[PDB]
């Protein structure tokens, strides 16, 4: 645990807890997402909770801004080092052809992009980690769900070969504890980097009880 | 009485086949494609090949111009009556990787999109109709987001249009043999591919079946797959 | 290609005696399996009514648990009548076991359900294997995980050999339907009116339709499902 | 408090590494298996092994014998207490109709005999986990599929209970019950230990069916 972890949606809720939690670990973690207020609401408290953390990187961005955003990454590449784990944790953007074209573009483009950028510098590296925090209108929701999961699944198959792993993480509900909590993602992130190195694991389903009957 | 039955990719393999036998079975076939040329040669094999057939439509068309798409089928709707099918067969689209992938989400996902809603709103008014799809290697993950995206849309609109009477069956064959297979890069023989015709009969197979009987997806594998 | 014998299990009543009629109709010479003789014989008779002029229905009063006499009567019909072209399980679930010990009523209910069925298709197979040819065709429909298991079980076997049989030029298919209206829905207590059930006459019609495909086509299964069951 | 943590296949391989885990951990842990010497080996390296721990109780079994099964499971019941956790770890044991007659008792009829003995028990307590391990004409496919239906049938029958069920699919572990291709760079049976470990862990309320580990050389 001592490269840098990219983080997308880092500002809030489950993307925060992974930043807090990474950085905990050692990881020198890149705050991805927009508001430079909220964002180093993140960093403080990090850097507020820890004996000693390696610091959060605050990057404000927008990573539909695809050429902006790789721009940044790289940037970031140049200055920190190594990238051992990205972790997209954004939340999901859910005339309707217009919509659904947006709709794809903020959230399979946008993503397709970021993942682009971070695996070009892995695979020089031979090694890295990409988890994917998923979730689960004429089949706008749907098609959009399931065209992360194919961009996984591919993705999956040809970095194995190259020592870098894919897992996505696909809970139902997440914030009442009567959900999957956010630290309950967190865990199983940890457990996977600790796995065996040639160990891997295509993707892992949460359930609520409530949910099951 | 058997009305319209639209077919896009209709001016070669897959389509073109689907829709001469519809034509053959009764339906007035809409031939959809962007060369007006190719689409008025599979209508004229059509009139040659049988006795009694409604005159199938040629509609040259760039389904990416979904205004137009909306518009020209709504036209054809008006004139002709009720859309009885709607028959998927456009074939899959694979300096800049981003603008890439956003042009083969375009032609291949948002393109289909569109003719979805068009049909499926004047399906939902007949409170009848069956949609058919038929679907068919690392680049970043291009290839199966552009699959899977198509997938979960016929699996939303299985779900959703159920109840308004409207049927979707996804047909997931393995190389089929068409003149698209030979200039593609199959390296199996005709014969040892999944054949157009087997196709065209399950669709008439799932066209039989009775009103409330629904079937997501049929997946075809060649013996040969199986084997090596 | 003449047709052969087509061997079909469950087939006095439900969905059995349905798809043998069908079969017969088509032009093989059907052999109905199942304990009754009364009613494999009441089958045999309405497959004459309905064309006289069909290969006449082999009436086979058997009760696939015996696995021993299933297999000597099945390859004395192969003997007598020629190559054996399709296999239809669509012998009823038999899903309760009025016993004390319910580990002895999953061993009862896997003996009946599983160990027989590989009996029937165990034997037909090495029939099939022979001939490098032929189509199987199989009907699926607080347990304590034992219908569950039973029901995986099946499929596992189905799911192997369709692997293991496809080099050997024999396919198979499992047909997974949810209510389907027969007498046997019936029996069941279904709460559902005739019309909204799939029907019968929908899996026979897939099986002509499979049958028809060409040779290297294979399709492992096929879920049907009620309009009904999704509106809800 | 922690309780009972029963294991089968506590002898060797993947149940052995499961179960001297699940000691250090906190587990009074039940060896289960027919060796009664071997399941002493493992007793004894559980017990040098850590300063401290439960000590195993030594449980020579054959779970085939359905009816002495549940007895002897009971008697542990009754003497030690609650049942926290169950990890079926036992290996796949594998005329043609009465050997698959054979292979369906031996792998399916006597750990459903197991899953129904240990669930009447964590019905009552209405908490526990439990976690399983995974030209033939079709009996091992069968087997399989009849171990996974029936998981998945407990799995969402006994969520409301307050039980949960997770199965775990690994490829090639290196466990010396290597009779038969890879070089030791298979799944380690920690792999295995430490996702348990995980599962355990998370939310009394988040429930995972089951998780897939795959080699990264499988995936050539």
């Amino acid at each position: 645990q001592k490269g840098l972890a990219i983080i997308t949606g880092a500002s809030q809720g489950i993307g925060a807890v992974i930043a807090a939690g990474l950085a905990t670990d050692g990881y020198r973690v890149v705050l991805i997402a927009r508001s430079k207020q909220n964002l180093e609401k993140v960093h403080d408290e990090i850097m507020r909770s820890n004996k000693h953390v390696q610091e959060p990187i605050v990057l404000p961005l927008d990573i539909t801004d695809c050429t902006k955003a790789d721009t940044e990454i790289k940037d970031i590449h140049q200055k920190y080092g190594a990238v051992d784990i990205l972790v997209n944790a954004a939340a999901m953007f859910m005339e309707p052809v217009d919509n659904f074209r947006k709709i794809m573009e903020i959230n399979v483009i946008a993503q397709y992009g970021i993942l682009k950028t971070v695996t070009e510098i892995m695979k020089v590296q031979k090694n890295g980690y990409i988890f994917n925090v998923a979730s689960r209108d004429g089949g706008i929701y749907g098609s959009t769900k399931f065209a992360l999961l194919g961009l996984a699944e591919s993705l999956y198959r040809e970095l194995a070969p190259l020592g870098i792993r894919v897992t996505t993480l696909c809970p139902g509900w997440v914030n009442d504890e009567e959900m999957i909590q956010p630290d309950d993602l967190l865990n199983t992130i940890r457990c996977l980097l600790n796995l065996s190195e040639n160990v891997c694991i295509k993707d892992i389903v949460f359930e609520m009880k409530k949910s099951i009957i």
